[PDB]
């Protein structure tokens, strides 16, 4: 069942469930079998263009009494063309209604790089780079609050924000809600042990995203590296009687960190659940910590010269 406490004093899921690339026609009954194993936690975004069809599941478990409101930990994350102050609850609000919710758990920052508004996600010049809004983090910070007192959402948090930009919403003159969460990549090649050091020392939650490497993510090559098919982590869950995935998500758990693996293959959503039933050794972890090579799945390439780009600074 556990848990992690939030600044909040409510409590996260440590295994969610991941929404992004999850076609619509699949991803309901994805959502349907994750409740019915157990998950209590979801991870969604207006961005993966699929909440109004995860709503739809979450709908359904909540009339067939299955969970009740409270037990469920739902995620979402503001898109980067809605950092404008008078965007942001229109933004929340849209994502509310399309999850046919009235609150969200947690409402996330999903890249400190704000673009301009528009019906675009990508919204694009003539030369063919990402126009950037001239808003900033403390800005849209500020507007993620009024949320909270508006009642719109029990917690706010960040997502890829290197450890400057934390810095900058902690140092902020009148901040009135710390950041809950901070959503960043992190599996065995990329492991991030001084962000995660830095933002568990402010109290701030860790989640770990793409635990598995992201093997369908729409950029893979054939000669980029590949987590799952790893002999070395192969023959650490082969020890254990376990699978790799299995590993691979067991792995953030006892870092503390909350995980959010993806999958619509209901067989998979199952194996991804059954990871409270053994333990690492701190020789098994010190191993795949060892196995870091500082690989990107998400590297947001096209805004490398935005002026909050989060990824030039070493953490
Ligand atoms: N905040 C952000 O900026 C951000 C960025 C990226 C990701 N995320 C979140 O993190 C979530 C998870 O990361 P991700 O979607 O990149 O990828 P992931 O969870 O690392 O991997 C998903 C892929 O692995 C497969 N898979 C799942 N379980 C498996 C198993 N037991 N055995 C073999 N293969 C398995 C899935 O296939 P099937 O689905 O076909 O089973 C899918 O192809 C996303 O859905 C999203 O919610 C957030
Ligand atoms: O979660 C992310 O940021 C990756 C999905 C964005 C594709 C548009």
């Amino acid at each position: 069942a556990s848990r992690l406490l939030l600044n909040n004093g409510a409590k996260m899921p440590i295994l969610g469930l991941g929404t992004w690339k999850s076609p619509p026609g699949q991803v309901t009954e994805a959502v349907k079998v994750a409740i019915d194993v157990g998950y209590r936690h979801i991870d969604c975004a207006h961005v993966y263009q699929n909440e109004n069809e995860v709503g739809v599941a979450i709908q359904e478990k909540l009339r067939e009494q299955v969970v009740k409101r409270e037990e469920l930990f739902i995620v979402s994350k503001l898109w980067c063309t809605y950092h404008e102050k008078g965007l942001v609850k229109g933004a929340c609000q849209k994502t509310l209604s399309d999850l046919k919710l009235d609150y969200l758990d947690l409402y996330l920052i999903h890249w400190p790089t704000g673009f301009k508004p528009g019906k675009e996600f990508f919204p694009l010049d003539e030369s063919g780079n990402v126009v950037p809004s001239d808003t900033n983090i403390l800005d849209t910070w500020a507007a993620m609050e009024e949320l909270v007192d508006e009642g719109l959402v029990k917690a706010i948090g960040i997502s890829n924000f290197n450890h400057l930009q934390v810095e900058m919403i902690l140092n902020k003159p009148g901040l009135k809600y710390k950041p809950a969460v901070n959503q960043i990549e992190c599996h065995p090649y990329l492991t991030q042990e001084k962000l995660i050091q830095y933002c568990q020392s402010k109290g701030i939650v860790v989640t770990a995203y793409s635990p598995l490497g992201s093997p369908d993510r729409p950029w893979a090559k054939p000669e980029d590296p590949s987590l799952l098919e790893d002999p070395r982590i192969k023959a650490i869950a082969a020890k254990h009687n376990k699978t790799t995935a299995q590993v691979l998500i067991r792995f953030p758990m006892q870092r503390n960190l909350v995980v959010i693996p993806k999958s619509v293959t209901p067989e998979r959503i199952a194996e991804n659940f059954k990871v409270f039933d053994f333990e690492l050794s701190s020789q098994d972890m010190t191993t795949l910590l060892s196995y870091n090579r500082n690989w990107r799945v998400c590297a947001l390439l096209s805004c490398t010269s935005h002026k909050d780009y989060p990824f030039h600074e070493e953490f």
